[PDB]
């Protein structure tokens, strides 16, 4: 067949191999792919940089194979990712949200190393898209992060996250009773774990969620047909109110 470019070759064998340090070090390749779905949501990759994000993201999507969560931070991936977050490129940015999403997940040390290489402004800045599943995927980070120490949520409240939380609880524009409200739910929830340590309120945060526009969207988010939305929304608005 036809020679190709090394990075190319390196991210087929990297491939076969699941060679985790390999698709790390490929995130930087700008080698162009021709054109492709493989999620969802997320743009298609346009490069090999991309495309070795979203095969590092599938490793970390493993539910049975949770090592590869560890393997991927020790190669370095999550200050690799912080650099994606940064990128214009959409399919970039989208590859990294979706792999930090996943590595965030039941992995502790994971989300220690988010916080500490900075990568809370960027997905906090992810909350504002039009993208159901981009400002979902960036709450649940957030959250999977905040809770794990004071400090984080005193950084996520300083950066604006409580903000963006709260817009998460916002209906839809034209709003139809046939679709699910899962984000403006786990917005609750999240809010909820940004307010309480082990089931403890902390005044605080307390403050916080109440100093924002929470009571006044979840006034509205108890009134839909959805039982498990409408009493989520109750109990949260009784600790604010």
């Amino acid at each position: 067949l036809s020679f190709t470019s090394n990075d190319i070759l390196r991210f087929d064998k990297a491939y076969d191999e699941n060679d985790v340090q390999e698709f790390v070090n490929l995130c930087s390749s700008t080698c162009e792919i021709e054109k492709l779905r493989m999620h969802p949501w997320a743009a298609d990759p346009k490069t090999i940089g991309a495309l070795s994000a979203t095969q590092l993201a599938i490793l970390a999507s493993k539910e049975n194979e949770p090592h590869y969560k560890d393997a991927i931070r020790e190669a370095n991936g999550i200050a690799v990712f912080i650099n994606l977050l940064k990128s214009h490129e959409l399919d970039r940015v989208h590859a990294a949200v979706v792999a930090l999403s996943f590595l965030s997940v039941d992995n502790v040390k994971n989300c220690i190393c988010m916080f500490e290489s900075g990568a809370l402004p960027y997905l906090i800045s992810g909350m504002k898209s039009n993208i159901d599943g981009m400002k979902a995927a960036c709450a649940q980070t957030c959250r999977n992060i905040f809770v794990l120490d004071k400090k984080y949520k005193k950084e996520f409240l300083k950066l604006g996250g409580i903000t963006q939380l709260v817009n998460l609880l916002e209906l839809p524009s034209n709003y139809d009773d046939s679709q699910p409200l899962y984000t403006q739910l786990e917005a609750i929830y999240h809010l909820e774990d940004f307010i309480l340590n082990d089931g403890d309120e902390i005044p605080e945060f307390l403050e916080a969620v109440k100093n924002s526009n929470s009571i006044k969207n979840l006034k509205t988010l108890q009134q839909c047909p959805e039982q498990d939305l409408a009493e989520a929304s109750n109990v949260l608005l009784l600790r604010l109110t």
